[PDB]
């Protein structure tokens, strides 16, 4: 009777709280998962680390729409993104943090390809993918 | 049994986390309305835009209160805010977005007045409406 | 039935927001406490006022993780934190806004001493700490 009542209250206050995120542009919902970034461009390992440190992990595209999500985060702040996925041991492919194997890709014509083992894979401000090193500064973005 | 405890969890969370939107000033609480701006000044359409878009809506006071708490955020960013509400057909009444008429009003002396046929209305730093036209640059508050 | 999925769904939702949150650099959480600053160097009762308006109270470490927790915050800003605790009657004595008396302390060597009644606590942003005068600028920090 009181739960009903307290249910709404609650699911209200999470609206108003995710509303004032959206609004200030801290954060994308799409679906079940919120992508968001601090505006920090740092090399994978370090990536990694701060997204887990907040309490999540280093964003990964497993539709079209996600995909898109983050390639606007990408755009807004003019900077290329680090994805959540690694190159397994034969080259070509790739897997997803955890361990299974990548399913959904957009990667750019003629990617994946490259100098190197175990590669980490950007996405450029236009959303297609493209496999290289590990090293570089990009763009932190986390999934929640 | 277990609920109970759950319950207070989550409202306990929900309190931390605007509480930390509250001292951070990205909102303000007014009852079970909650307003807040990305401190941009866009027209009317684009503001409505935006809020929705948040999840919410452009910001319309129906209490001295509420009117009060966008008056405050009119002041903070030294810029007019366009309210949620228009000029309906027969000059001089306005309507919430929806449909409903006005209710509560605090008009500057003497408005509503102005060339212009369905007209906005914006509210002055000191928190008296003025009606005039829905293409000037306002300062976007929603309310969720 | 449902219950059980919506508490999941809104157990999830909170976590984004507080990763949000977290992720940006806008609060820390330790154990049920979340500490967050506006930035903002004032006086103490400044302090306690800001604290209190957004639904919280001004911080006080009661572990060593919490006082950490702190001193974090005071190192990043590089400003000294007014406690949430005030000297009693008797120098040397201080105690926590409501009235018990502190338990958990890290006095700087050879602190609490100093010419005044009724002194305030800094942390230092090495977290240990010292008794002085309320009316310095030092970070509002709140706990939620
Ligand atoms: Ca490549
Ligand atoms: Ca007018
Ligand atoms: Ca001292």
């Amino acid at each position: 009777e009181e739960l009903q009542t307290e249910l709404y209250e609650i699911k209200h206050q999470i609206l108003q709280t995710m509303g004032v995120l959206s609004l200030q542009g801290s954060m994308l919902s799409v679906g079940d998962k919120v992508f968001s970034t601090n505006g920090q461009s740092v090399n994978f390992d370090t990536i990694k680390e701060m997204c887990t440190r907040a309490g999540g992990n280093i964003a990964v595209p497993r539709t079209p729409e996600e995909n898109e999500a983050i390639a606007s985060i990408a755009k807004k702040y003019n900077n290329y993104v680090y994805l959540g996925m690694i190159e397994d041991q034969t080259p070509g492919d790739f897997h997803y943090l955890d361990g299974a194997s990548v399913s959904y890709t957009n990667w750019y014509p003629g990617e994946p390809r490259g100098q190197g083992k175990e590669k980490c894979v950007e996405m450029y401000t236009d959303g297609t993918w493209n496999d290289r090193g590990c090293l570089q500064y990009r763009l932190a973005v986390c999934e929640f």
